[PDB]
């Protein structure tokens, strides 16, 4: 039953953080937990889910028709779901999870924090947001969204929203039913 | 029939963004182009419409059942499509437009903004999207997304979509056919 979406990288190579994806996608599956990802092979989202399979959890990916080939649809996946639209992809992921952890990764692990970010501030859903940062990736972000939040530009409730830390413990811990 | 699509603010509280959004607004009109927002009538949105509206520039407004009433939409909009979804509001807003202005603004606004860049340097579209900064409201975002192309989350092509300028006349002059 209860699901967790890892949003992160599907671009770049760096070992620490193939490392951090696979750590995460194992304890993940050590809970029973499903996990919901992208569905691509690719990078982290391939470390991610094919260490969450190894380990013997339950993987859903969930991949645009236009991110096939690109992405590496991964047709190892428990259930496989390809969405005609970009934004459906989100949509169909978001309504699965039941929490969500997102790690270092660029403009598309982003737009993805984003979209359950916003629906969440604007109430749309009760689920756990978290992001997994132990080298501060995303300090320069945070520290933009403070002065955003000093600023008038993010209300205070939006920010309390977000659960950043540091250790795969708490991350586990703060997504738990 | 030109078509820009203005992302900025729903909340209120900001004098200079007021004006700007007015600015823009009437600019995008007074060159017979049409203009395409969120479809409020209220801070910065509403600004934009109104401003166009007064200089004779047609207005689409797109907007979700459940912000219809949360966000004011306008009902002097020339047209109002109130899309099923959160999601539908972005595709439908970046279908209508041929060029986007970004405007200093939140949470949905940077979400708005992602969508359409990401939609973008994956090769959904090849419209220009500008976001317009005459205050270095964005600077904090800016270093940052810097940082991950230095360290490889984020690639150069990415980063050339996205035109950030600091000046109306260059914004128009980056939308314009
Ligand atoms: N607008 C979007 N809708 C759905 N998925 C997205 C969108 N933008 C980016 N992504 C995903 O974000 C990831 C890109 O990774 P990166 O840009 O390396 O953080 C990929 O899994 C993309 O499929
Ligand atoms: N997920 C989303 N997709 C599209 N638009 C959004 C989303 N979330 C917020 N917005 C809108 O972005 C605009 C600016 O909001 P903000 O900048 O957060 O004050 C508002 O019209 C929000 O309703």
């Amino acid at each position: 039953r209860w699901t967790v979406a890892v949003y992160c990288a599907a671009a770049p190579t760096h070992p620490e953080l193939l490392e951090l994806a696979g750590a995460v996608g194992a304890a993940i599956a050590a809970r029973g937990w499903t996990l919901v990802w992208g569905g691509g092979h690719v990078s982290a989202m391939g470390a991610v889910s094919s260490a969450a399979r190894a380990h013997g959890g339950w993987t859903v990916g969930v991949i645009p028709k236009m991110l096939v080939h690109r992405e590496l649809a991964d047709h190892d996946a428990d259930e496989l779901v390809v969405t005609e639209t970009m934004w459906e992809r989100k949509q169909v992921m978001e309504d699965r999870a039941n929490a969500f952890i997102t790690l270092p990764g660029g403009v598309g692990t982003l737009d993805e924090l984003l979209d359950v970010w916003t629906e969440g501030y604007l109430g749309m859903h009760d689920k756990s947001i978290v992001v997994l940062d132990p080298w501060g990736h995303f300090d320069g972000l945070r520290a933009w969204l403070s002065e955003l939040a000093d600023t008038g530009y993010v209300s205070r409730t939006a920010m309390e929203r977000l659960i950043v830390v540091d250790n795969l413990d708490d991350a586990l811990q703060a997504c738990a039913p």
